[PDB]
């Protein structure tokens, strides 16, 4: 996240790190047993930490689950990103507390000038690398289609939404990948892409989530 500021330990229950010996992407907790991050951050060999706030120390309130099946849009296109969503169901649900927490799925969705709260452990710098230990955030707001487009000609689909300021300085940024863009306590995107980090006119790019819920509702029902 560059540009925004320490969160507060489990102030953001519902966010996870994807870990692999190191953290590598964010998620979304929904259920005890299922996580909502991005088609792109799938590999094998995935443990879902929850309850984080420094990555590196075990500070109390973490739980480590294994992955059971990750389960990636069957329309994913890995070079336009489009359909950029994966499920990850957990192979033991976790204890949800104040610390732990599953997030809402939206019943409709945003509007552009809504705020939304973007976190994860991302590189802090445009210019540069400085991965943090604890959990950035950043408020910021969904743009309208047209700025978005018109950032971005043809690259923006129907399932993304750009969120984000186009003066730059304030951005989600690589390893934020997959993590939770809320706003009204509803989960509405998915950190997807960018052009760099924080810079003029690229605001990022995220999963319009509000196009998804009943594939995600159909897929957990089924699995
Ligand atoms: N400017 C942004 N809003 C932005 C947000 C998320 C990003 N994630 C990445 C990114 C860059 C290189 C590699 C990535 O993931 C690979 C490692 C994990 C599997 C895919 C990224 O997510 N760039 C990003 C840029
Ligand atoms: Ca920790």
């Amino acid at each position: 996240i560059v540009g925004g500021y320490t969160c507060g330990a489990n102030t953001v229950p519902y966010q996870v790190s994807l870990n692999s010996g190191y953290h590598f992407c964010g998620g979304s907790l929904i259920n005890s047993q299922w996580v909502v991050s991005a088609a792109h951050c799938y590999k094998s060999g995935i443990q879902v930490r929850l309850g984080e706030d420094n990555i590196n120390v075990v500070e109390g309130n973490e739980q480590f689950i294994s992955a059971s099946k990750s389960i990636v849009h069957p329309s994913y296109n890995s070079n336009t990103l489009n359909n950029d969503i994966m499920l990850i169901k957990l192979k033991s649900a976790a204890s949800l507390n104040s610390r732990v927490a599953s997030i809402s799925l939206p019943t409709s969705c945003a509007s552009a000038g809504t705020q939304c709260l973007i976190s994860g452990w991302g590189n802090t710098k445009s210019s540069g690398t400085s991965y943090p230990d604890v959990l950035k955030c950043l408020k910021a707001p969904i743009l309208s289609d047209s700025s978005c487009k018109s950032a971005y000609p043809g690259q923006i689909t129907s399932n993304m939404f750009c969120a984000g300021y186009l003066e730059g300085g304030k951005d989600s940024c690589q390893g934020d990948s997959g993590g939770p863009v809320v706003c009204s306590g509803k989960l509405q995107g998915i950190v997807s892409w960018g052009s760099g980090c924080a810079q003029k006119n690229k605001p990022g790019v995220y999963t319009k989530v509000c196009n998804y819920v009943s594939w995600i509702k159909q897929t957990i029902a089924s699995n």
